[PDB]
């Protein structure tokens, strides 16, 4: 039936996007009820960003200094506060298009959709994974700050990410909706190093189950392995260790295909040691780790929202 | 800044999705103003689909036989007609969430976003390209029929595709919003062969410009070539011929990067003859042809809708 990197329908999130302007800085904001959430560096000038004192710059700002716009319509700011690296601008009007929502902090290895926005207007939507080094491989230009990452559960929008900065080699970093950065990053234009990234093993295994479901079965060998032996091989190839919790999460795909997780582990062990010999799996020449076991089932067994 | 397969924000299209039921068949419909558009095989039973007479089966159907639902809310059907392979069900209520729209027939090689739906509910959004053989590499299960492909131009939704069937190796076929199939396909469960696919050359060249913009420049050689010589090489590798119209369409990227189209053609000619030696371009190990020159500029120079 086909397998694509599918993003969540962005509608519920689009109705929340606002444009936040302070002084000469404009970025995106998330308007849920009577509160607007945006990165705190909206109160910075290009020079402050080199080493800023956010608490100090916010003292010198009053409510009227924040120009918040939902399309053409300006929202009056009646309060402002700082929660970590995020600004909460209270507005005189509650967002009527606010969906049922939660603020979650995703774990590394989990996926989400990013609705990239410029001037409070959505330009596109794509699926991302929180890398083990706490970064994301996104597509963001100047003005994309404030764009959010999310997941949908029938009617509930679970917001997990807000864009803040770009790192070397097109890697991106940001915070949860409580202003807490994911990883060892700070909102300052100073040298900051991202840790070594690893391949999300449980996601590669889920992608191998998606391939069998879809008819691509060539890589399947006639062997099994132990959780210990597999982890010895994977360690060399910069793959994160597979835990028994990862084995249980993979249960549904294993039961659906009839392939025990440890037999799929033996097939993956062979693809790491022998290579793919110029062959593809689900049209891909590289092993993919940006599809969780849930993304696989939701896609290959039509979960709607 | 990063480069991802980005889809258009699905919001404007989500507000148009309905569930269409006739007898025991349920699929998706597009509700624009007081009309619902859906595949005509909604009036078929599993046995009719083997060799159906749509004109005959539609005679035996009256308005009340179509159960149309927008969420919980049932829409009363006050008229029905057939335009090619599509059904137009007139309803007593105009869709208040209808956006400014057009119905276009895209040319092969062009891209669009697919909002995959089940029971009139959106499950996800992804970017597709109309293959030169008039098929799409989508992700559709049973119940996905009626899901639509589209493009957005600031506020205008240009609907170009409606899902009808699946072809061998996870390839998909459908119609424009006037019920005309793309390619030599008919809505019947009989053996039908899809032509040989080719690689969209102008899209690969646009993707090579996206890579230079993003800093991946290793594949750039110190040579130029003629339009004729390049097309001789490309022909062997199953690449469509590059026309002078394709050269002019690539102008903006060429002017932005300072790389003449024929110099980029020489670099591509070398990648076809010598291979990539295990290297990647924009994180990809294979040459990508599902990004038009417009997708490149819109992404690398933030066009919002
Ligand atoms: C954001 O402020 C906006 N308005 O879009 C912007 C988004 C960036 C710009 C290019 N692509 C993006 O994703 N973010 C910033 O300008 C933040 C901001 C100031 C510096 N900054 C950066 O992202 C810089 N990166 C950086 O310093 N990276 C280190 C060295 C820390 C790993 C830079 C060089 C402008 C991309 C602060 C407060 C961090
Ligand atoms: C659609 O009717 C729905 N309700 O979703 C369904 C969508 C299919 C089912 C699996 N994945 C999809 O995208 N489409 C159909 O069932 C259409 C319909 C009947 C047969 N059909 C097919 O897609 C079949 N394919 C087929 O016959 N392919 C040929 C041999 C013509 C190239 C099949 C085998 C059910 C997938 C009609 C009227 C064409």
């Amino acid at each position: 039936s086909g397998f694509r990197k599918m993003a969540f329908p962005s509608g519920k999130v689009e109705g929340c996007m606002v444009q936040v302007t302070c002084g000469t800085t404009t970025l995106n904001g998330l308007w849920l009820d009577d509160v607007v959430y945006c990165p705190r560096h909206v109160i910075c000038t290009s020079e402050d960003m080199l080493n800023p004192n956010y608490e100090d710059l916010l003292i010198r700002k009053s409510n009227h200094n924040f120009l918040v716009q939902a399309g053409n319509v300006q929202l009056r700011v009646i309060g402002h506060s700082m929660q970590n690296c995020v600004l909460k601008l209270k507005v005189d009007t509650a967002n009527p298009k606010t969906p049922k929502y939660k603020f979650v902090r995703i774990q590394p290895g989990q996926t989400f959709s990013v609705l990239a926005c410029y001037n409070g207007s959505p330009s596109g939507v794509y699926q991302c994974a929180m890398r083990p080094n706490f970064t994301i491989k996104g597509s963001f230009l100047n003005g994309s700050c404030g764009s959010v990452g999310f997941n949908i559960d029938y009617d509930c929008v679970s917001f997990c990410y807000m864009h803040h900065m770009e790192l070397p080699t097109g890697v991106h970093a940001g915070t949860d909706l409580e202003g807490n950065f994911y990883g060892p990053f700070v909102d300052r234009q100073t040298a900051q190093a991202a840790g070594t990234d690893t391949t999300i093993t449980v996601n590669v295994l889920a992608w191998l189950y998606a391939a069998v479901i879809n008819g691509d079965r060539w890589f399947l060998n006639r062997f099994t392995t132990t959780l210990n032996d597999f982890n010895l091989v994977a360690m060399k190839y910069n793959y994160e260790p597979l835990t028994q919790d990862h084995v249980d999460i993979l249960g549904p795909l294993s039961a659906q295909t009839g392939i025990a997780v440890l037999d799929m582990c033996a097939s993956l062990k062979e693809l790491l040691q022998n290579g793919m010999n110029g062959r593809t799996i689900l049209g891909s020449a590289l092993l993919e780790d940006e599809f969780t076991p849930f993304d696989v089932v939701r896609q290959c067994s039509g979960v709607t929202f």
